[PDB]
């Protein structure tokens, strides 16, 4: 990634957008936010990364076409090297460093051995490459308890996400029998934590390409690999904001629940549907909290409640470090996109469905350094406990 840059471009009107369709059709641009050219709306900003060889061609195009730009990241290489900056001496699992999957997979086992009373572990299926999808069920085991489902690592390159589901499990165990609310939550609820949905991708971002997002499944008729897991749900499946071309990053898959991974999660949730009261899905970057709908401009019945709950949670979050989040329904907060899990869980009847986009807001983007793991996870924990406490009192 030596000499590659990340740009922030502003787009004023629809001609600006169609000018960026022509750019994209001519250079290989990696869109960071939004996740495709097709999801840009006027009067907004677009973050994307450009290959070293393309830097001058793109800075001419923007200039010659009046697109006002800023260089977010001058050398991605540096940012990639600053990444692993944990002041931890440990070769194994740390909560304050980014763990590879071998290391995560062994952690799920160890943490279950060490806190058998509070933690239980399953494999809810197997990934494309045959990796096991582990789910941890966190709670004081009880007759007929309501649940909260939380997953991380749907998109391979959003590593802070993966880091969060681990932190959560560490706190849930540390503050049991010491923190009043956390002890009552684990008594009253179970938490289902799926620390990594897209394992195959995650390993690919470790081994080959840090910037990968999709699954690693093979596509018929093409040598292009992967579906976007957050387009592969049966919520308006592929009807807007999603491609049928497998070589796109927004490839919606060949059918709803075409991925093994997303079929496992969808099935697990459906089998438990009467317990699970809330659905939380952790992504990165940009500091937002989204709630349904993304597939449509229609508002959920619930809208006013979800809106106030989001506003409260984002108010909690900021307490610690002053971190600003924004929130709203996904379609107008961003742009319509079909097949996401939040919209699907909601349409299953789960009234409280959120996506969180953690830090930052583009200084590092996906390539957030290990040094910001902990602060990031502490403030999120504050929005997470708030909403848990909300749901508990509305069961
Ligand atoms: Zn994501």
């Amino acid at each position: 990634f030596e000499g590659e840059k990340v740009f922030r471009v502003n787009v004023e009107d629809e001609n600006d957008i169609s000018e960026l369709h022509e750019l994209a059709s001519t250079r290989q641009i990696d869109f960071w936010k939004p996740d495709s050219v097709t999801q840009i709306k006027p009067h907004s900003t677009v973050d994307f990364r450009v290959k070293a060889e393309d830097i001058l061609a793109v800075e001419d195009f923007l200039e010659q076409n009046e697109l006002q730009y800023e260089v977010l990241i001058n050398n991605l290489r540096s940012v990639l090297e600053a990444q692993f900056d944990s002041v931890s001496r440990t070769t194994g699992h740390s909560y304050e460093k980014y763990n590879n999957w071998e290391t995560i997979e062994a952690w799920t086992e160890q943490v279950t051995s060490k806190n058998p009373d509070l933690i239980s572990r399953s494999a809810i299926g197997t990934t494309f490459d045959g990796d096991n999808i582990y789910l941890l069920k966190v709670g004081k085991p009880g007759s007929n308890k309501p649940a909260i489902f939380m997953d991380c690592g749907f998109h391979a390159r959003e590593w802070i996400s993966q880091a969060f589901c681990q932190w959560f499990v560490r706190d849930a165990v540390r503050t049991y029998g010491y923190e009043a609310h956390m002890t009552e939550f684990l008594d009253n609820l179970d938490f289902y934590v799926l620390p990594v949905l897209n394992i195959d991708g995650y390993i690919y971002t470790w081994t080959k390409n840090r910037m990968w997002r999709k699954t690693r499944s093979t596509n018929a008729g093409s040598s292009c690999t992967g579906t976007d897991p957050n387009r592969n749900f049966n919520a308006g499946w592929c009807t807007v904001g999603a491609s049928v071309n497998p070589c796109n990053e927004t490839y919606c898959g060949s059918a709803a629940e075409s991925e093994k991974e997303t079929k496992a999660l969808a099935d697990f949730i459906r089998n438990n549907l009467s317990s699970i009261k809330a659905y939380l899905t952790i992504h990165s970057y940009s500091q937002m909290i989204l709630y349904p709908y993304s597939y449509d401009y229609k508002l959920p019945e619930n809208d006013a409640e979800l809106n106030s709950l989001a506003k409260g949670a984002v108010k909690e979050l900021a307490s610690l470090y002053g971190t600003s989040y924004s929130y709203g329904p996904g379609s107008t907060t961003i742009y319509p996109a079909a097949g996401g899990s939040d919209d699907w869980a909601y349409n299953q009847g789960i009234k409280y469905s959120f996506t969180f986009e953690l830090r930052d807001k583009g200084r590092f983007g996906f390539v957030l350094p290990e040094s910001q793991i902990q602060a990031t996870c502490q403030e999120t924990m504050l929005a997470v406990k708030y909403v848990t406490n909300y749901t508990l009192e509305h069961l």
